């Protein structure tokens, strides 16, 4: 058994099938008392709520799904019709996001996608038929979000408007990325300080709006 695994059962046994708040709330519980896991977590979780909210985007990429916390954050959020399509490596952990939005309800809401970012990147436009995306969430390897940017431009998905969103950018940080963008004209960038998840240390989001070519 894997703390991936545990943090799933854990929902199953603790919260109601169909109410994400309850899902979370159990793995925060569990990430909390029992075991640490890298989910987002409630600090920075809540300001990811503010931006979808504000933004209400109709389509949404997320680069790193894990077990699915921000993917049950993100999706509870959108608006009817609007989308999230999130990526992830790892089988086993797309099985058990699979399984995590299954329990919150929210399946009809989300697309989860088993491989690698750089090799899935390139068919969306053709095998999921996306044009543009409006916000990406990214939470994957940290040494992946600058090439994986460069990537989303040369294939055509950002827009005028797109809304990056990088979590980590303090811990474990993600510096090629941070300074890339916040010096780049193409992008206009804020940053949202918070905390690390479950932890008593500084982390912070990077809202990073594309411009166009
Ligand atoms: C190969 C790049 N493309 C990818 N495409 C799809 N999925 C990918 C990819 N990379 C990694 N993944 C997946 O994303 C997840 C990995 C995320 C990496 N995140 C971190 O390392 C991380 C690490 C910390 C952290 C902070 C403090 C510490 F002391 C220790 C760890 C906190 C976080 O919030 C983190 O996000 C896994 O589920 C992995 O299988
Ligand atoms: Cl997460
Ligand atoms: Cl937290
Ligand atoms: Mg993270």
């Amino acid at each position: 058994d894997t703390k991936e695994q545990r943090i799933l059962r854990y929902v199953q046994q603790n919260a109601k099938p169909g109410d994400p708040q309850s899902v979370l709330e159990a793995i925060d519980t569990y990430c909390t008392q029992k075991e640490w896991a890298m989910n987002v977590g409630d600090a920075k979780g809540q300001i990811m709520d503010a931006v979808i909210r504000e933004y209400s985007p109709s389509l949404v990429l997320e680069l790193g799904a894990y077990c699915g916390y921000s993917a049950v954050r993100m999706a509870r959020l959108l608006q009817p019709g609007a989308r999230l399509l999130t990526m992830e490596m790892n089988p086993d952990y797309a099985a058990i996001t699979q399984q995590m939005l299954n329990f919150a309800g929210l399946q009809d809401k989300v697309t989860i996608l088993n491989g690698a970012s750089q090799d899935l990147i390139p068919q969306l436009k053709k095998k999921y038929d996306v044009d543009t995306l409006d916000m990406v969430f990214l939470d994957h390897w940290k040494d992946r979000y600058l090439p994986d940017t460069l990537l989303l431009e040369k294939c055509g998905l950002l827009r005028k408007g797109t809304v990056l969103l990088a979590d980590n950018v303090i811990v474990p940080g993600t510096p090629d990325f941070l300074a890339y963008v916040r010096g780049s004209s193409s992008f206009e960038c804020t940053h949202y300080s918070s905390y690390l998840e479950y932890m008593k240390v500084v982390d912070g989001l990077e809202k990073a709006i594309y411009q166009g070519p």
